[PDB]
RNA sequence: AGGAGGACACAAACGGCGCGCG
DNA sequence: GTCCTATCGATCTTCGGAAGAGATTCAGAG
DNA sequence: CTCTGAATCTCTTCCCGCGCGCCGTAGGAC
């Protein structure tokens, strides 16, 4: 759930390299910001550091 | 006649309680 | 049945630790 | 009247692995 303790756009996406909203599923769109959910697509590991 | 035209990737978790062994 | 909110917001959470160390109070003490 | 004594307060601590095995949100409102 967004804006929660596990918000995707706050801490990071859950999928390996895919955004939560599913707009992008490739390294070709790595680093871009989606506007279907607001989550930033990057390496999911960053989710443990933000 | 002549002549003309014509989908890749991907293998199980975190805290108690109890027991037991070194 | 589902999904909810809230968590002794009318109790009594255990009495079979020891100690060791500070920290905090008190007590004649001038 | 506080000072510099004790005395009485709370807090911290307690070997290493290893296996079994269970056991693990709750009551209330639409
Ligand atoms: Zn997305």
């Amino acid at each position: 759930e967004r804006d929660g303790l596990f918000c995707a756009r706050i801490f990071g996406p859950v999928k390996d390299y895919e955004c939560l909203c599913g707009k992008y599923k490739r390294l070709k769109h790595r680093g871009v910001i989606c506007e279907k959910c607001g989550v930033e697509v990057t390496q999911t590991k960053v989710r443990r550091e933000r």
